[PDB]
């Protein structure tokens, strides 16, 4: 493991979210969505996407199509054409009704968490709200689709996690788990495990089928801001307010590596397509790319 490339001043304010598709997409409070090309060991900026009127909260990239989606504090979601750097369309989510974004496995739907306790599912082609999942709870700070397309999970500001059945729209389970905010959750590539991160500094691992807690990892000294899975289905990576990025072994439930070369909160981490690179972004406005064996 090791630091491979650093882009200083990637953005002009905090970068809260990043997605890896060759192509890295970053969302920042400076209002911009930037598209970066990872090629021959280098990162180089391709597009600077203007349109949002206020800071960007979340971004995602479609798995099948060359598009990215951003949500912003300006109450809009924008879809972006990655091939030519232009905006496809802009959707009025509503005031604080658009926090974190995620494309569905097939990129026909885009889900967003709301301040009112709902997960709003938007249609990529139609631009309209196609349906809503209701937790009946509190500010939803994280959402995740299970790769297999069977489930959606949402983590709330008061520590409640909800697992929905995406084909019936019914709430299948509601977990107490944490009592602090859950700013990130992610399903594993085989859709069997659900890993959740929390302000309490603990990462919790749930089996999805039985819905029970499998383990808890200590290792972050402050808020866990992000968790993301390695394609090889065994590793995941976490980032935190404590300025560190950690790589974990799902099987042994232990830390394999920590990177400390960030000087502020690290908000975003993802593995690339073959799990040989990790990208990290945060408050220090830098993009780091790490090499993995």
């Amino acid at each position: 493991y090791g630091i491979l490339f650093k882009q200083e001043q990637a953005h002009d304010d905090a970068i809260w979210s990043v997605a890896w598709g060759e192509t890295v997409v970053t969302g920042s409070l400076d209002d911009l969505v930037k598209v970066w090309k990872w090629r021959d060991e280098r990162l180089d900026l391709q597009w600077s996407l203007e349109g949002h009127q206020l800071g960007v909260v979340s971004v995602d990239i479609s798995h099948t199509l060359p598009i990215a989606a951003s949500s912003s504090l300006d109450a809009h979601i924008r879809l972006w054409d990655l091939e030519n750097g232009k905006q496809i369309k802009s959707i009025d989510a509503g005031p604080v009704d658009a926090w974190t974004l995620a494309f569905s496995p097939d990129s026909q739907y885009l889900a967003t968490g709301t301040h009112v306790g709902k997960v709003n599912i938007f249609g990529v082609e139609s631009g309209k709200k196609e349906y809503s999942l209701d937790t009946r709870g509190k500010f939803i700070l994280s959402i995740a689709y299970s790769p297999d397309g069977k489930y959606l999970a949402s983590g709330a500001i008061d520590g409640i996690i909800n697992i929905f059945d995406i084909a019936t729209g019914k709430l299948l389970h509601t977990l107490e788990g944490h009592a602090m905010p859950i700013r990130s959750l992610t399903f594993s590539p085989d859709s069997q495990l659900l890993v959740t991160a929390s302000d309490d500094g603990y990462i919790k691992i749930y089996d999805v089928q039985h819905a029970n807690l499998a383990g808890t990892l200590s290792g972050h000294a402050s808020w866990v801001l992000n968790v993301a899975f390695c394609p090889d289905d065994t590793h995941f990576v976490s980032s935190s307010s404590d300025k560190s990025v950690k790589v974990w072994d799902v099987g042994t439930r232990t830390c394999v590596h920590t990177f400390f070369d960030h000087q502020d909160q690290v908000w975003g981490v993802k593995y690339n397509g073959n799990g040989s690179k990790i990208v990290s972004v945060g408050d220090d406005q830098e993009i780091h790319i790490y090499d993995c064996p």
